[PDB]
């Protein structure tokens, strides 16, 4: 079913359960420094908490030297008895991007130790390190998803002792024919399948939010993701879970959390447009993800 939308402006969110109450995260404020912070007791109706990195990190500017004020698309998980808080820095339109990677053992507490640089790029590469999601494979161990238009989504293992990258990078979704309008993945693992779901953007209107919810599947966690006609991700491949409705235009920003929760942003049209957080139960039962 359906949780209801928040109350509060959440764009990009993640969100995770800690004692009594939800955190969920976002994407700053344009007008303000770092990673926006929500807290509830009810998942529903959300409190403004001091944001993260109201300070930035100095290491930042070495690799996006005009990164704007505002973080983005940050990613939490409890694993190995610490929150991992995978985040991005860039600037509008760019794909000169860091994710960066912090650490803390209570998001109520506000206390994050930087752990420094997990994965970048420039004008070099043909992908954008933004949009970070931590997931893990079948024997527990983690690895990371990211990616924003260019060639798109993509995929590293990660140390489990550093959190940081190890092998190869892999590509698990691209839109080759749609301008590579995709971003934001998210990816679990439940009954013997790997599932990637991903935001197809608007490619071609000059602002490129989100519009779709996209998802596939795979028996291997680096592909290929087959969506329910049995098109490739890598293609443009994507079974829309979500396109909206009358009130709530584009969703995207999507984020599984506990297996079986799905957040979400999308539009309000009943209220200037302003992205809210949606959240729906998420079933599997049918061998792909139902509201
Ligand atoms: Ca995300
Ligand atoms: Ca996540």
């Amino acid at each position: 079913a359906f949780w209801g939308a928040s109350n509060e402006l959440l764009h990009d969110p993640t969100m995770i359960k800690e004692g009594s109450s939800w955190y969920a995260l976002g994407t700053g404020l344009t007008e303000e420094r770092g990673l926006r912070v929500l807290k509830s007791s009810d998942a529903k109706n959300w409190t403004v908490q001091k944001s993260i990195f109201t300070t930035p990190l100095s290491w930042w500017s070495n690799y996006v030297p005009n990164y704007g004020q505002n973080q983005w698309a940050p990613d939490i998980q409890y694993y190995n008895g610490k929150y991992w808080l995978y985040y991005s820095v860039s600037s509008f339109g760019s794909n000169t991007s860091a994710i960066g990677l912090a650490s803390s053992t209570s998001i109520s507490s506000g206390g994050w130790k930087d752990e420094g640089l997990v994965i970048r790029s420039t004008s070099s590469n043909n992908y954008n390190a933004i949009d970070p999601e931590l997931t893990f494979d079948k024997d527990g161990n983690p690895w990371l998803a990211f990616g924003s238009f260019w060639s798109g989504i993509k995929l590293t293992k990660l140390d489990k002792s550093t959190m940081k990258p190890t092998g190869s990078l892999y590509s698990i979704a691209a839109r080759p024919n749609n301008g590579g309008a995709l971003e934001a993945p998210t990816l679990t693992y439940q009954n013997g399948y790997y599932y990637l779901m991903v935001s197809f953007d608007k490619c071609c209107d000059g602002v490129n939010s989100t519009y779709k919810i996209a998802y596939g599947r795979s028996k291997s966690i680096t592909g290929p993701y087959l969506d329910k006609s049995g098109k490739s991700m890598l293609e443009g491949g994507g079974t829309i879970l979500d396109s909206g409705n009358d009130q709530w235009k584009g969703p995207g920003g999507q984020d599984i959390v506990n297996g079986n929760i799905l957040v979400r942003h999308a539009y309000d049209a009943n209220d200037n447009g302003i992205p809210k957080l949606l959240i729906n139960d998420l079933n599997w039962s049918s061998g792909w993800p139902s509201y």
